[PDB]
């Protein structure tokens, strides 16, 4: 079976190519995906996929990242203080205790490697023209659907959730001067908590359609979730993950808000995720990035709200 | 013959290399580490930036530093200017659609000239090899800026330095990896430092501080820009260079004796209140702090000590 080369391809049906503006930071919102689809193709003490970036890295440096990502971590068993603890001879109780203390430490301290050579892996290929080529080709021979999807394949023409999330997630300028530079977007689903997010979200009675496709986007669609363990608990801390959170900012092309244009309530969906980033300090913090003026612009949305509720009293 | 940085003292440095707070400390001076290098290129070639070549890809390091300090592709050649002379407009009317793109043409050099040099600054300040390199290019530039970058003779006791370390700098992020991006990066890089400038000046709680942070920024030489190409870069008159130098300047602090009356640390308390009232600067206090306005009602709130 000869593998079909991208160049050959439709690429018609697409409403966000490659070359558009709004591409790079939309394709960033799938990078723990791209980090899981890297490490699944390490086969046999091979690098695997991670290769095909050497060129973005000097010479050498790529095999340690990944390296440093996908090396099995030292037995515990070999750990300084957990033999101390175990030649101590101490009461029973105490000894586990503190055996249980020296290997969360443990784990805790490869997370905190492998996050940072993640990182340094996607900075850098994921921000640049060259690099954001071969992700864009590499996502496309894991699987054509999450291309697709990462590039709003089938999307009608006329999409008004499209022309909202364009306006509202990204800076004009900045997007203009640098599409592949870090976006508003790649800053407020870096910083939100997605858990409080579909709490919050499940709770309004006007976002009901929107929370449906989010559950559906992030739990029951296959290839919007991670296949390695090790990637998978490199984002955890029943359980939420990174990759959770920006799988619900993915996810929002799906809203439908064609119909609500007559009503104006065509953006009641970004002014429910508002509603449901006020609540908590984190997701607070992670609104000061989506908009500077977000506290003064709630408060005149309420005042407008409570003076058409008093003319409609009057009947 | 050649004073090697092995050679120097270094006893007098209470923020050496090897301390964990130094590697951000030191990035307050990366606008004047930018304006070192570009400073250095003589005939027709990088000067210092080669020193960092290793840090790139083969070739990679070439081309960031040309985009850097290279003279622009001449505007007589652009596509639409060249339509605009083969369009046979009117004069006054050709004149004024060849300003709409000569600005455009400045503009967008200003804006590769600033990527590229975001580009060479992010690689090098943010990795312990590159940080080495830099040292060194500080250290063979000024000795002077050399020791404020590692607080040369600071007292052992320095209690405005306990303070910064505590309020700039998370435990966690800090430990893990020096090198990286820490809350002062991103705090600092956010901030307005004009605006915070002024609100200082009218708080009565902060006088003396102010007075250093007025001289830090406006006086001494060590901390001026000497290249057009670097101040021109972050003039919005007020630079982003300027904003660094404010949280480079808080070291100086006298704050010792106001331990006993429990106000040893009103500096910071006073910066939260001097960019606590615009959206930009309120913005950047939530870097600093998730929790600060709650921090700010209960600290500023006790009026019962005024009973």
């Amino acid at each position: 079976p000869t593998a079909i080369r991208l160049e050959d391809y439709d690429k018609s049906k697409l409403r966000l190519p490659f070359e558009s503006p709004y591409f790079p930071a939309y394709f960033r919102l799938l990078k723990w995906k791209f980090l899981d689809v890297c490490v699944e193709s390490t086969r046999n003490n091979d690098i695997g996929y991670f290769k095909l970036f050497e060129s973005l890295f000097p010479p050498g440096k790529l095999e340690e990242i990944a390296r440093m990502i996908i090396d099995e971590p030292t037995p515990v068993s070999h750990d300084p203080d957990m033999i101390k603890i175990r030649n101590a001879d101490l009461d029973v109780k105490i000894r586990k205790q503190a055996e249980t203390y020296v290997t969360l430490r443990h784990a805790h301290q490869q997370k905190v490697q492998r996050r940072r050579f993640s990182e340094c892996f996607l900075n850098t290929v994921l921000f640049d023209e060259k690099g954001l080529r071969i992700a864009d080709e590499v996502m496309f021979n894991y699987d054509k659907e999450l291309y697709g999807y990462s590039h709003w394949e089938d999307l009608p023409d006329g999409w008004l959730t499209a022309e909202t999330f364009k306006n509202k997630f990204y800076d004009e300028e900045e997007v203009t001067n640098n599409p592949f530079g870090y976006q508003k977007l790649d800053r407020v689903a870096g910083a939100a908590r997605g858990m409080i997010i579909m709490k919050h979200l499940k709770s309004n009675p006007r976002c009901v359609s929107e929370t449906t496709i989010l559950a559906f986007e992030v739990f029951n669609k296959g290839n919007h979730q991670l296949s390695t363990d090790l990637v998978e608990d490199l984002l955890t801390e029943k359980k939420w993950s990174l990759h959770k959170t920006l799988t619900m900012f993915l996810a929002i092309i799906g809203f439908k808000s064609n119909d609500k244009k007559e009503k104006n309530e065509h953006e009641e969906w970004y002014y429910g995720f508002i509603d449901a980033m006020k609540n908590d300090p984190a997701n607070r913090a992670a609104l000061y990035f989506l908009d500077k003026n977000w506290p003064e612009e709630l408060e005149e949305r309420e005042k407008e709200r409570d003076r058409i509720r008093l003319t409609l009293l009057k009947s």
